[PDB]
């Protein structure tokens, strides 16, 4: 019947990118406040439909393949760097059983053996990093937008890769990352190719380090057996075959272990950036984790070292203190689908036509007040109550459906959606609360920090994800229980 409203602009290419680009989440609320829940805005020459709320998650999260297409508008964000033949640059149904392959590094007889190892090396960087030097020194300043991005590689990297990896893990592969990373950006959704060197460098990596992982899946598949069913890449040597047989090539194969690594690293060095600085603000929430994680670990007659997976299922203050960071700040603020055949947006009139891209935004519903109280309050308290929990739930469907990478919820209508739904799902939810939580417990438990400022950083939403303003540092001190 109708086009959903579009949002008036000035300027014929630019749209709305100014604004959206600036603060996704209030250009959101000021178009909703004129035009209603459903609303589109032009961008880059791009026409974005926007659904905000529970509905617009249950809309463009559950729609169907045949409606809207995810590869569609990721392809040049994420091929260029990752690989072909894998994630985005491949049909659909080759990218659920990727995710199946993968989900079987992510069980709790991995994680079991992932927390000592994710420790270790956080360890290993508060002896030797020049932040911590924790042998050395007993007061100092961590920029957290150098120690969280290194720290997240250096553990994900030990626990998804093992150990050999972690190895060869020299100041040649911390350039070839740093110039992949540097190439994964927003800059690709409008420039994936150019001659100037940055590109140069980054298809360089990408080769360069598809080849280190194509040599080491070969190397095992020959002899390597470190422990039992360790990790990810002995977990795609065995399971790499689709459903009609066809087998990933090993370089497909390293290039799904790229996008696995640079996906997970930068969501989880954002979120623990975020609490690292959430904490310094309101130190005292450290001093909460603090006590529960050592009262914790004296039932038990250990110290640190003794502090098991087992051990975070029973530290509700470090698991709360995560939901609520992903609560303030999602890595992801816009999540897009390609429109391939007109949609009828159900309970009401609009339809989206056919190459308009659909835009979902949970951290929209996340720091609302409709839906969140003192939405920009940093209280991980509020997940003990009953109102956080059903916001946390979906209230159409507990049914539930296979998609391909094993049973997940059909109904997507919470307001609380940090790792999306449906389809597209994430998978790396509990491997992000393993790896979220082994750093929160090894930085309590070892260190108390605070902030310069009265408050934290804004974010900045250009980046792949959002992550705080440039200045970002916590000024430490030892806690009496620091290990060195
Ligand atoms: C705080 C941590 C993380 C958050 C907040 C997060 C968030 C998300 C979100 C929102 C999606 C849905 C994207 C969409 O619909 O387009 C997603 C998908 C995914 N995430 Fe994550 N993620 C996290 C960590 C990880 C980790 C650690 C891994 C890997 C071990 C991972 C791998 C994936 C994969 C494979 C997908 C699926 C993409 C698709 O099917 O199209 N994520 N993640
Ligand atoms: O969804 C990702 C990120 N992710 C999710 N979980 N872990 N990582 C992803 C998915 C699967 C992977 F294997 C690797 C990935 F890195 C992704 F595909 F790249 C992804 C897709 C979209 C976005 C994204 C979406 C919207 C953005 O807005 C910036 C803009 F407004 F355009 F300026 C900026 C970034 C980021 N990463």
């Amino acid at each position: 019947k109708k086009t959903p409203p579009l949002v008036f602009y000035w300027i014929p290419w630019f749209g709305s990118a100014a604004s959206y680009g600036q603060q996704p989440y209030e250009f959101f609320e000021s178009c909703r406040q004129k035009y209603g829940d459903v609303f589109s805005f032009m961008l880059l020459g791009k026409i974005m439909t926007v659904y905000l709320g529970p509905k617009g998650h249950e809309f463009v999260f559950n729609a169907k393949l045949s409606d809207v297409s995810a590869e569609e508008a990721y392809k040049h964000l994420t091929t260029p760097v990752f690989g072909t033949g894998v994630i985005y640059d491949c049909p659909n149904s080759r990218l659920m059983e990727q995710k199946k392959f993968a989900k079987f590094a992510l069980t709790t007889d991995s994680f079991k053996r992932y927390v000592p190892k994710i420790r270790e090396e956080i360890l290993n960087y508060f002896v030797t990093d020049e932040s911590f030097k924790l042998k050395e020194k007993t007061h100092g300043v961590a920029n957290v937008m150098k120690t969280q991005p290194e720290i997240t590689i250096f553990t994900a990297s030990r626990s998804l890769f093992g150990d050999e990896m972690r190895r060869i893990f020299d100041r040649s592969f911390a350039q070839l990352y740093s110039d992949l990373d540097k190439g994964f950006t927003p800059i690709n959704f409008v420039f994936p190719n150019l001659p100037l060197p940055h590109y140069w460098r980054r298809d360089a990596a990408q080769k360069k380090i598809s080849a280190t992982y194509m040599k080491e899946i070969k190397l095992r598949r020959e002899r390597g057996d470190i422990d039992p069913n360790r990790d990810l890449i002995d977990s795609l040597l065995i399971h790499s075959t689709y459903k009609d047989g066809v087998k990933m090539t090993d370089q497909e194969i390293a290039n799904l272990l790229i996008g696995i690594l640079m996906g997970g690293q930068h969501t989880s060095a954002s979120t623990s950036a975020w609490f690292l600085l959430h904490l310094g603000e309101k130190p005292h929430l450290q001093d909460v984790i603090y006590q529960e994680v050592v009262e914790l670990l004296k039932e038990k007659g250990g110290d640190l070292n003794d502090l098991t997976y087992e051990d975070l299922q029973k530290l509700p203050s470090v698991n709360n203190t995560i939901k609520e960071t992903l609560r303030m700040h999602m890595p992801l603020h816009s999540i897009f689908r390609k429109v391939t055949n007109p949609l009828r947006i159900p309970e009401t009139n609009y339809i989206v036509p056919k190459g308009h891209y659909v835009l979902v935004s949970p951290g929209y519903a996340h720091t609302s007040e409709r839906y969140f109280d003192n939405p920009e309050d940093f209280d991980p308290t509020r997940w003990d109550t009953a109102a956080a929990k059903a916001n946390s739930v979906s209230f159409n469907s507990s049914d539930e459906v296979d998609y391909g990478f094993g049973k997940v919820s059909k109904g997507v209508s919470s307001p609380y959606l940090p790792f999306g739904g449906g389809r597209h799902r994430c998978i790396g939810e509990q491997f992000a609360y393993v790896q979220l939580g082994t750093i929160l417990t090894t930085f309590v438990y070892n260190l108390r920090w605070t902030i310069d400022g009265y408050k934290v950083p804004d974010p900045d939403y250009s980046s792949m994800v959002v992550l705080p303003t440039e200045p970002a540092e916590i000024i430490w001190e030892k806690r009496e229980t620091c290990m060195f």
